[PDB]
């Protein structure tokens, strides 16, 4: 739609902060900014414009913007030089596929170790330390840690201390084929959760939002997350800290660094004025500000706010815990990665699988990407609307047949004409 902006983000982000940005915009232009949280976005954008459908713009993390851009879904950002020097070099590297920039940096996520520092003035170093830790909280009624168990994304940090790892990058390349999710490392790492939940610390079935109510209400010492869910915490009872996460067998865990990212719809009829509100609205101090404290962006791509930010010690955590992760790759073949360690981490807590059985199967599924799931009913979905057509042409020449010929109008007497033996038959 023509002289208006839809924006599509995540609903753990500050869509409300970024609504502001959009009203500052229409007070300027006139233009109506939309901004609204779908669920499962990042599942439903590749579906809905695949037909040309959708928002003009879309938030989401670096990593799913490849295979949006593999599928031409995505417009042509065309940033200056002089607006490229406005934010981090590494950031425009997370946005850049095959040469080619595919979406706008907004801020760089990282997870990090939160704790309850009434219930624990210092953090546990170690992984390790963490069960005997819950032991002498549950002695209180408390226990140690509670984090979201349904997404690899929270995991995956433990996973990849010794050893675990999606894609590598070798001779300015990723090998597609090289995948590290069945390991001694991964498996060490898994084993060690799921350990977690033999000895009843954790349980199978807590996601985002139990861990999140837990940690708010005081009841267990610790979380991991990322900046975005320090806005909760602030609004409750809990005087908590930002720090390092533990380490894993003497190594760091590694989480997967996201660069929240903004693309242009390819079918976007307001390519400029997305250009606009991206460049001159959004990614300016004041911009950024407005949707930091509705919810904390963490480090920011712009680096005008970001040396602002950077001294408050929680967003030197994240950056801590961001340097000895990895950033993700965009490369296509992420989204059936992280579709292969969510299964594997699910069954294999749930006990339904072993852990080497869970990351066997990761493994395989692994050997096995093509096509993406997501490609797979957006082709579905252009099939279904060619189908629309046949069921629609053949209820006009019903329809046309229904009418006197000496009524009927020059194309409805000529498509009848091409239909002979369906008409013959109706
Ligand atoms: O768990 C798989 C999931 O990981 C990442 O998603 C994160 C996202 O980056 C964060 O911003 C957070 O707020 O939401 C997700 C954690 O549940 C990948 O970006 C995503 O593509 C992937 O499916």
């Amino acid at each position: 739609e023509e002289g208006k902006l839809v924006i599509w983000i995540n609903g753990d982000k500050g869509y409300n902060g970024l609504a502001e940005v959009g009203k500052k915009f229409e007070k300027d232009t006139g233009i109506k900014v939309t901004v609204e949280h779908p669920d499962k976005l990042e599942e439903k954008f590749p579906q809905v414009a695949a037909t040309g459908d959708g928002p003009d713009i879309i938030f989401w993390a670096h990593d799913r913007f490849g295979g949006y851009a593999q599928s031409g879904l995505l417009a042509e950002i065309t940033p200056d030089k002089a607006f490229q020097d406005k934010l981090y070099p590494f950031t425009w590297d997370a946005v850049r596929y095959n040469g080619k920039l595919i979406a706008y940096p907004i801020a760089v996520e990282a997870l990090s170790l939160i704790y309850n520092k009434d219930l624990l003035p210092n953090p546990p170093k170690t992984w390790e330390e963490i069960p005997a830790l819950d032991k002498e909280l549950k002695a209180k009624g408390k226990s140690a840690l509670m984090f979201n168990l349904q997404e690899p994304y929270f995991t995956w940090p433990l996973i990849a201390a010794d050893g675990g790892y999606a894609f590598k990058y070798e001779n300015g390349k990723y090998d597609i084929k090289d995948v590290g999710v069945d390991n001694a490392g991964a498996k060490a790492g898994l084993t060690f959760l799921v350990d977690l939940i033999k000895n009843k610390h954790m349980n199978a079935d807590t996601d985002y939002s139990i861990a999140e109510a837990a940690f708010n209400k005081g009841e267990t010492a610790m979380t991991i997350n990322g900046p975005w869910a320090w806005s909760n915490i602030d609004t409750s009872k809990v005087n908590y800290g930002v720090t390092v996460l533990p380490t894993f067998k003497g190594q760091p865990s590694k989480p997967f660094v996201g660069v929240l990212s903004a693309g242009i719809n390819a079918a976007s009829p307001n390519k400029e004025l997305a250009k606009e509100f991206l460049e001159n609205y959004l990614l300016t101090d004041e911009g950024l500000e407005a949707v930091n404290k509705d919810k904390p962006l963490g480090a920011v791509a712009l680096k005008s706010y970001e040396e602002e930010l950077a001294k408050d010690p929680r967003i030197a955590a994240t950056m801590e815990n961001a340097q000895k992760g990895e950033i993700m790759p965009n490369i296509p073949q992420m989204s059936a990665f992280w579709y292969a360690v969510r299964t594997a981490v699910i069954n294999a807590a749930s006990g339904r699988q072993t852990v080497d059985e869970a990351l066997a199967a990761a493994q395989t599924n692994a050997a096995h990407m093509g096509l993406s799931r997501s490609e797979r009913k957006a082709a579905e979905r252009v099939r279904r609307l060619r189908e629309e057509q046949q069921r629609e042409r053949l209820r006009q020449v019903s329809r046309i047949l229904r009418k006197a010929a000496a009524e009927r109008s020059a194309e409805e007497g000529r498509l009848l004409a091409e239909s002979a033996d369906l008409v013959t038959e109706l």
